[PDB]
């Protein structure tokens, strides 16, 4: 049934189609726009950009993410920080391994015609928070290893790129 | 268009994986077991699911021989053989069992069999030990894994059987 695919589409919490919903709700003119090569900048994402953004996103680093993140996604990140400020607790987490770092989609959207690159990856990390003064764990485990999933909407300037939309999720992969 | 079919084709969500093979009305399936829907859903979370998953992680085959039919037990026995080929045994433990619900009821295409699809999520630790001095081979004792289960039910007049079974892969961290 077509209804089952439709239900699965707008009900799944995989970062990639979460992102895909808010771009839509062909790829030929996208790759010619930037000129650089897809394959040459795929490993350049995996080399520097992705690890540098992830460890920043995990530790709670705002000054670096303010650069990469656009006006709206950074706002929704800073708003997530309020609660941690309110609970008087700080982010103490790190990223162990980042495997799965490739460019899936390439599309342009409704407001004007901004070209966009969609980057998906899986990461391995622990997520814990310590009390601002006692340095004691408030929430989160080290013993527990977390398998996260990511979807980044990239754009270019006509340091380097900008994140148009970002989402942390959970990978079904055990490693 | 492209994007909606591609997901349905390439998703490893146990639920739609099971549902992808089936697709090759509910009211005709339910009143055929007479029994009721909600009395089965609570009987799953309190008898069947705990009883079947208990055996799955521990490897207990004398239980899964009763519930599993020939095709998915073939899939399970073959997986288990490789554990033995490594002198390893399944010392797993399911800690929590939360997500328990019959998501769909369908009649298969080959013949008119009444089928009920049960969606599931569970907290568990995966661990393996050697034969002599059963200690460690695989997994971590203090690492909680979230697993997504899916299963297809029917009965032959401890009552039910399982024709299809797939496991593993929750997006939930807890
Ligand atoms: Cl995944
Ligand atoms: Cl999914």
């Amino acid at each position: 049934i077509q209804s089952l695919k439709n239900k699965l589409w707008d009900e799944s919490e995989n970062p990639l189609i979460v992102v895909m919903r808010k771009i839509t709700n062909e790829s030929s003119r996208v790759y010619s726009q930037f000129k650089f090569s897809n394959e040459s900048f795929t490993r350049h994402l995996r080399e520097y950009i992705v690890p540098e953004i992830l460890e920043a996103y995990v530790k709670g680093d705002v000054k670096v993410l303010k650069k990469w993140f656009s006006e709206a996604p950074f706002n929704v990140y800073a708003a997530q920080q309020k609660i941690f400020k309110e609970q008087d607790v700080y982010a103490d987490g790190r990223i162990l391994d980042i495997r799965g770092v490739e460019i899936v989609s390439a599309k342009l959207l409704a407001p004007q015609d901004i070209p966009v690159l969609v980057v998906g990856c899986r990461a391995q990390e622990i997520n814990l928070y310590r009390k601002k003064k006692t340095g004691e764990i408030a929430a989160g485990d080290e013993a527990n290893i977390l398998m996260s999933s990511y979807a980044m909407v990239f754009t270019r300037d006509p340091e380097g790129w900008k994140i148009l939309e970002f989402v942390r999720g959970g990978s079904r992969q055990f490693t």
